[PDB]
């Protein structure tokens, strides 16, 4: 089985490099991030633009939902993160804390946190409701490039360019597992499976890896792909068959079955690197965003 992805929306509208897309929850939106410093709200089956979401001061690196779809957070190099109410548009909290760009971010799934790394080589994990940093942790000697909490929101795994990968007890702030192979690789980019078993990480060398994180062991590894300079994003997709996904710097996404590590199809389109992809939650389609000399998302959608 391999999927048949195809072009059915160009979303046209940053001015700037898209750095972020992610799916609302609920499956009706895409949102994406830019270094034009704004936030877009797209709709997910017909790409039909909804509206603009602006206040930070400088280029936004990532944005993600609120678990009910209602909020975003976003990450930026102003060194804040903004909590924005999606309805209206409005600025409901600015997150400040850390001292440099703020790179990656996410809510936890009962949505009362969000975890934050950022190029201050910490991860904060702050309170939704007041606005507060509950917890600073001394992650990284690094930037850190990616952070996300697991399925019952009790773990978050932080990847940094040091080479490693932690996870951390989200209560305590413990390190409970420093992971890292026989090379030390910047690694790019980091997230749990939607099982909460595995680990999925990116590191500058070409190279994606599944790794059970419990046991210290790499279970698979995906190649073909460029990615050497930039912290790209890599997905599970299970609405279909059971791929992972991911963009590359050759501008093409890259879709492999999970379990062979085999290449199953490469989406052309992009004229830059494809920074950014998202998976829709219930049905066959993938968001793809690109660099500078493209600035535009595009919608595919498979029959599996
Ligand atoms: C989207 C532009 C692109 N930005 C980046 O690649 C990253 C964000 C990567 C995507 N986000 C994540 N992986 N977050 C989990 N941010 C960054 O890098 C920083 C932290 N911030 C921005 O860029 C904002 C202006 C958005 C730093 C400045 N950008 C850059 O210097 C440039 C670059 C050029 C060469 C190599 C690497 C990155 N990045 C770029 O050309």
């Amino acid at each position: 089985v391999k999927p048949n992805y195809a072009l059915k929306f160009t979303l046209a509208g940053h001015t700037k490099a898209v750095s972020s897309v992610k799916f609302s929850p609920n499956g009706e939106w895409l949102a994406s991030s830019s270094a034009d410093k704004l936030i877009k709200i797209w709709g997910a089956y017909d790409g039909k633009f909804e509206k603009t979401i602006s206040g930070h001061k400088l280029g936004i690196s990532d944005v993600a939902w609120s678990s009910d779809s209602n909020l975003l957070v976003s990450a930026s190099d102003d060194k804040t993160l903004k909590i924005w109410d999606v309805s209206s548009g409005k600025c409901l909290k600015t997150l400040k804390g850390h001292s440099n760009y703020v790179f990656c971010c996410n809510f936890n799934p009962q949505s009362n946190l969000i975890v934050s790394g950022s190029f201050d080589e910490s991860v904060r994990i702050w309170d939704v409701k007041t606005g507060k940093c509950l917890k600073t942790l001394p992650a990284h000697s690094d930037p850190v490039s990616a952070v996300h909490f697991n399925r019952d929101g009790s773990l978050i795994v932080s990847s940094s360019y040091d080479g490693l990968c932690r996870i951390w007890d989200t209560a305590s702030g413990q390190c409970l597992k420093t992971l890292i192979d026989d090379d030390n690789p910047p690694v790019s980019f980091v997230k749990f499976s939607p099982n909460g078993k595995y680990i999925l990480a990116a590191t500058l060398d070409n190279t994606l890896k599944l790794w059970d994180y419990s046991k210290g062991k790499c279970l698979k590894t995906y190649t073909g792909h460029k990615n050497e300079k930039y912290c790209i994003f890599a997905n599970f997709s299970v609405t279909g068959g059971k791929w992972i996904v991911s963009g590359s710097e050759d501008n093409l996404v890259y879709i492999w079955n999970l379990q062979t590590k085999e290449i199953v199809q490469k989406l052309q389109g992009h004229t830059d690197v494809v920074i950014s992809t998202a998976c829709h939650p219930t049905e066959n389609i993938i968001a793809s965003a690109a660099l500078e000399n493209d600035k535009t998302i595009k919608l595919w959608k498979s029959d599996c």
